[PDB]
């Protein structure tokens, strides 16, 4: 059984300090992740800071809060080659992905992929992971493997001398392997690095800096330079990333919405019937009340930036945006995520009779003409206490 | 693992006694119920009976044993506008769907619905909830969410102040979402009604009376009114609904097969190899046998109107109707159940060549043949002991 | 959570000996087995022999690893009607499909099958089970439900006076069932019969020696006598059946890879990033070594004709052929698994910038030029230390 009564607003937990930034970890064994098998990590980026290439056994969803760089995946089956012009050699690799701020990235399964800050501020990046997802056939755990450095595996540690995945073969395999010499096979295994997962690019890496499953786009920008799909002039709104508009989520099976509300804007209450949503606060604050099928009330209070609420599927759910306003990246565990509001143009208590109403509330035809037809606006609901 | 050794021909074993009828619940922690994550409610709702809107998260196939009413069920992106004419106010809402006794309604996991009964009988209800079900992402629990009134939740139960979902929100977000008053708020909560989840509709409530997922069926009558597929003048017959004849299965993933045996007629021998059969006699009673993979038998009793019997995926059986014959609805965990028959014109014996039959079975080719080609019949076998 | 820190070659644990054979099962409560979910049974039929049918809870796929012979597989709603002609009276039974060496024959899971030795030498069968497969609705333990004989039950066993599917049954019954005598009843319950699940057949059985879903293949031969994808000249190849070569895998949800390594030969380091693979040495011996994500070694050793090592998905592996060569079958939990390698002509570190590669390795460009381009073969290494 998952225990779903008493939410909370979570930080991370750990923290795991690189050469050229440092990583966070929330708790994967927290009550409502374990439910919905999820795990969140925060990483920053410093400028000219690299993450080293790993692949895990769950899909993942980056939200790119801050700052912007290139990132490289490979993708299976899809060997993209490219060509380095010349300044007379020519270097043949993946393509080169820029992204910024407001990207929603996505990273299948199984798929290495390294991420390279190349702005002046922090990238900062919301990893959201999910391990209840099809493509892992291991165990709710999360793992990542990876191809270079010595990182000390906090994603879900030991829940060790723990190192990349060549520091554990035998150094005759991999020269064999690779065509080389103890002499590269120690750098590869990477013995004696201790930058950890993010390090920083030497003097000269920056020649890459400049740039029908193989042609599905791997992200969606969800930020503010797009059109958002539910928008209220003076309540805020709320931009979607679904396998609709990105094609690619059908097979992680994940989503994504980015919402944005005004100062005391309230979200109308509402359940999402086909999946759990993974919120972490971009900015801001604000209330929150999220009630259960017992009608009991399984969270009440406050998330600020930095922090995760995790309601799980069919949860009722409030939100009332503070006076800084209140911003955030919801994930969600489904390629579709449906939301019914309870109230509103578009709801449940709209499409009721009122004969049905009035039996249901024991109030009148009069009163419950004003319950169903009294809030005219949508989703996101304008300053209106 | 799966206790499947001690199959029992479940009663309901928990009531609870609403305004205008009672509901009762089996034991969802009975051995065979917890391995195929199933749930059974009977619904009893006497007329002018309201069974108040809420919504699970799990999908529910509802055959209606007696009775006939009209039920809402929204269905979301599915904004059905309706307007209800003038007798000069025009009320706007959703579409209103009668049924009748041998309906087998669905309901998709997270829609709310609602039924009243218009009959003169009480309108008795086979609910069929299914928790592994992949459209649940919670945990193997039934939950159901009131939309109103304050049931004591049983479905699960606490497996307690329970109550509907706006019961567990601030008065002032309610006032904000809804745009009404306190006044209008408490009646909202229901925190005083103890009519629980059935109500009587006061004396207005009828003007309703008188009535591309989104046009996709939701019911299909298996009853005696429609035409068996499988079909034994002298023995009986049984009706099937699965995704070939009600498309909207297939999004479920459920199905189900209305059975009739006359007297002393007996279903062959055979086994569903996709799915679990959940089986409710809706009227008289019958002898059954089932039998494991160690060839032991894990069922042999009587099965009596009002008891459910679940026959895992796989299990042999044999069902023999008594006196009074045998007739039921049993609920399949697949949206399209394939039962192999041991002995018949189609079946396993029938494929397998006479020189296998007699290494089989130690026999000679002559009684290989009285053997496979002995009996004539197909699914039902006309009373021939 | 998964125990994978300590992979084993596994030997078989279990045997039960028939009148004509024997079958071998491996330890299904072995860790790596465990969490994947499978089962490995190698079935030896002498010549004349029968494997009795029976059907079992989950998708089977089987690797004839030496001798043919013919097999009986109905597959539900596809009756296969087929008259043997005379020599007056005409059969009327399943097509019979002949099966040979380096066969992959497929079993959807609740389908009954029957297998039969018309060779000289003996027959056998390396049968991999995955009960973590859609198609299973009940636990993760393996049963085999037969329709004649009384074997001994070891697919899993109690993990018992264990029979064939009707002995479970009243006599009675089965004497309607069938339109039979007690006589018959007996003969099909077994009770007497001491020679479990393979037999031999008598001295006339013969006959049939001879010889959309309903018109899919049921078996591609991936042996020596078909071309193989990957290919060494040099170094040995692999043999792929996939969905893309044999559609019935979509349905199963299973594929196998059957793999050949000359003497000394090397398949270079890899992963598989959608499924497990379960490998089965069918000759020779080679040395493996397996590690995970904390790039611990998770195993280092030697594999043998007969022995079956568990390969976890994501995790990365190397093996090198004795000077015995070494062969296998590995049998995968995909309808398509996917292999990343890590060097070579197609692999992640040619996707990788040389830029990337240097800043990773600590190495200059020269050398991240070494590393990268350095192997020029592809997944299988010529003899090459
Ligand atoms: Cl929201
Ligand atoms: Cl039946
Ligand atoms: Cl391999």
């Amino acid at each position: 059984a998952c225990r779903l009564e008493n939410l909370r607003a979570q930080d991370p937990v750990r923290r795991a300090e690189a050469e050229a930034g440092f990583t966070e970890v929330w708790d994967q064994d927290n009550d409502e992740f374990q439910c919905a098998g999820v795990n969140m990590i925060r990483h920053t980026i410093r400028p000219k800071g690299l993450l080293l290439p790993g692949f895990s056994n769950a899909p993942k969803l980056i939200f790119v809060a801050q700052g912007f760089g290139i990132r490289g995946i490979a993708i299976p089956g899809c060997a993209e080659t490219y060509q380095t012009d010349l300044r007379a050699f020519k270097d043949q690799h993946q393509k080169i992905r820029p992204f910024r701020e407001g990207d929603l990235l996505v990273v299948p399964a199984g798929v290495s992929h390294w991420m390279y800050n190349r702005g002046q501020s922090d990238l900062v990046l919301i990893v959201f992971a999910d391990t209840r997802n099809v493509a892992n056939q291991i165990d709710p755990y999360l793992r990542k493997f990876y191809l270079a450095g010595r990182p000390e595996q906090v994603e879900r540690g030991v829940e060790e001398k723990s190192g990349n995945i060549f520091s554990g073969f035998a150094d005759e395999f991999l020269e064999e392997a690779f065509q080389i010499d103890g002499g590269l096979v120690r750098k590869l295994k990477g013995e004696d690095d201790e930058r950890d997962r993010i390090v920083q690019v030497d003097e000269d890496f920056e020649v890459l800096l400049p740039e029908t499953i193989c042609t599905l786009r791997l992200k969606q920008n969800i930020g503010r330079s797009e059109r958002a799909d539910v928008f209220n002039p003076r309540g805020g709104r709320i931009s979607t990333a679904n396998y609709h508009t990105l094609p690619i989520l059908r097979q992680v099976r994940l989503s994504a919405e980015r919402g944005v509300l005004y100062s005391n804007a309230m979200v109308a209450p509402h359940y999402t019937v086909n999946s759990h949503s993974v919120m972490y606060a971009t900015r801001g604050n604000a209330r929150v009340q999220v009630v259960d099928n017992f009608g009991q009330s399984v969270f009440d209070g406050e998330v600020r930036e930095g922090q995760v609420l995790m309601i799980p599927q069919n949860f009722v759910v409030i939100k009332r945006a503070s006076d800084r306003g209140f911003e955030w990246i919801a994930f969600k565990t489904n390629d579709n995520a449906i939301t019914n509001l309870l109230a509103g143009r578009v709801s449940q208590m709209r499409m009721l009779p009122l004969g049905v109403l009035s039996n249901m509330y024991r109030i009148s035809r009069e009163e419950a003409q004003r319950l169903k037809y009294g809030q005219q606006e949508m989703r996101v609901l304008s300053p209106g206490r």
